[PDB]
């Protein structure tokens, strides 16, 4: 009943070996109350899977050989997203445990809270890649659900907006006109392609050719990213006009990680910031589409270039790029080019990027995970984190924006790198290590 190519651009052959996780924890009273919980959520399940058969899919991809990476689409797999029910409570993270350490990274093992590792590592082409699974955690005085994507299938954005109609399929709330057309919107038009095309310098980023590191969770205060904004607003331009508190705060990040890499790199080593941007305004696509819509923008410079200048002219290069008739001309070249290449080898959103020197930060800021309560009586979660996986130097997130403002960063960096940011006396003022 449904045979749905991916995204072209999520063709990319990274991103078919990728989950996207992310977990939500909420305090629960009463254990009898658990059995309630599952089969809410199973109801909801069915709920969205009736609307929109898809959600319950697999990724298949087809016509792989020598030459020829394939060409991938969503098919039937089981009626529901597939969720696991699992019960820590008999050593697993607790809800006083989570409090009293600040929710960290730390007790948000993929492998104690999630149904699938984010990295294809391990077992399990003849596997089920599903399209969605879920993870539903029994915690002592908590509730720990994690829900997991495809990344070809969808880019955080897409999740959030598949996740937000599964808590209105929860509580028994029908799905708008709007809704249901975003999710049945056709994949292959999404980004038109480009009439003639020949590929050039502008995919140069996206086409190409381990230290000892860990996972940290650092958090910024309404008032520390306010001042941080105010700083990169005083020092600014000034060809733009204005900067983000989500321009400032990966700007800082920058400066902060340039900084301390001193100690290790020359002043002239080249550094790439690659900043995943969500296409679907630019494009003119419903922020609710649920598919993969995904670019970034690139920022090459110097460690020492970076570290040394004001705040406010490291967020202006961030914003600059942000111009729309440019977002939408690179993602409609790397559409374009992706759709005649049969071979998509050299393809990758992170293609030049060095783990020694370069930052890619992807901002979650603005999903809307802190919000669903799924009918599960519990009200809003209490923390909205992202499980942690393998070190991967360089990789970093910002976390959904907390409803008071505050915003945490996941950053993996290399130890020496990670020992002398936080020791920083410029870092710690705005930065409180959570871990
Ligand atoms: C690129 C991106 C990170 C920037 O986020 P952002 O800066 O918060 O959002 P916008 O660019 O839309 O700007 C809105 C902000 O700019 C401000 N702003 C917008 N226009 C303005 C103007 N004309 N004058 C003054 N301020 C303005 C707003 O007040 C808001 O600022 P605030 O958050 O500090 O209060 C974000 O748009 C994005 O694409 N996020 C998703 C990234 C992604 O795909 N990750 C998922 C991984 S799968
Ligand atoms: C191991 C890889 C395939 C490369 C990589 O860094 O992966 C990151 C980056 C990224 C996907 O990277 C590629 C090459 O597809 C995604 C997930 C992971 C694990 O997170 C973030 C985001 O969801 C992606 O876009 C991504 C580029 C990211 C950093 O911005
Ligand atoms: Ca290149
Ligand atoms: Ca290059």
């Amino acid at each position: 009943s449904f045979d749905i190519e991916l995204d072209i651009i999520g063709q990319q052959p990274p991103l078919l070996s990728i989950y996207t996780q992310i977990s939500l924890v909420y305090p629960v009273s009463d254990p009898s109350q658990y059995p309630t919980i599952v089969s809410t959520l199973e109801e909801g399940l069915k709920r969205l899977s009736q609307t929109f058969p898809w959600v319950a899919g697999q990724v298949k991809t087809e016509g792989i050989s020598e030459g020829n990476t394939g060409t991938s689409k969503i098919i039937p797999y089981e009626e529901t997203p597939r969720l696991v029910v699992k019960d820590l409570r008999d050593s697993a993270p607790t809800i006083e445990g989570l409090r009293k350490a600040g929710f960290p990274l730390e007790m948000f093992d993929e492998n104690v809270v999630a149904p699938r590792k984010t990295l294809a590592i391990g077992p399990g082409p003849n596997d089920p890649k599903p399209v969605l699974l879920l993870q539903l955690n029994f915690i002592k005085g908590g509730l720990i659900l994690t829900v997991n994507g495809q990344h070809g299938a969808m880019d955080m954005t897409g999740q959030d907006a598949i996740i937000r109609l599964l808590s209105k399929a929860c509580r028994n709330e029908s799905f708008t006109e709007e809704e249901i057309s975003a999710m049945n919107l056709d994949r292959k038009t999404v980004v038109p392609l480009l009439e003639n095309y020949k590929v050039g310098p502008e995919l140069d980023h996206q086409i190409a050719k381990p230290a000892k590191a860990t996972w940290a969770f650092f958090s910024f205060t309404p008032k520390a990213l306010s001042e941080l904004k105010d700083a990169a607003t005083k020092t600014l331009d000034a060809s733009s006009k204005f900067v983000s508190t989500d321009d400032a705060l990966s700007a800082f990040i920058w400066q902060s990680t340039s900084r301390v890499r001193l100690a290790r790199l020359d002043a002239s080593t080249p550094t790439e910031f690659c900043r995943a941007v969500d296409m679907r305004g630019p494009m003119g696509v419903s922020s609710t589409y649920p598919g993969l819509l995904q670019n970034m923008t690139y920022h090459d410079s110097t460690v020492a270039e970076i570290a040394n200048e004001p705040l406010g002219a490291t967020a202006s290069r961030l914003r600059s790029e942000l111009n729309s008739d440019r977002l939408r001309r690179r993602t409609q070249a790397l559409a374009t080019y992706m759709h005649g290449l049969p071979d998509k080898s050299s393809v990758s959103l992170t293609a030049d990027a060095n783990p020694s020197s370069s930052i890619m930060l992807s901002s979650w800021a603005k999903v809307g995970c802190w919000e669903y309560d799924f009918g599960f009586g519990l009200g809003k979660p209490e923390s909205v984190r992202r499980p942690r996986f393998e070190p991967f130097e360089s990789l970093m997130y910002f976390m959904p924006k907390k409803p008071d403002g505050e915003f945490t960063a996941s950053i993996s960096l290399r130890d020496e790198d990670m020992e002398r940011l936080k020791a920083d006396e410029e870092w710690t003022k705005y930065a409180k290590y959570i871990g």
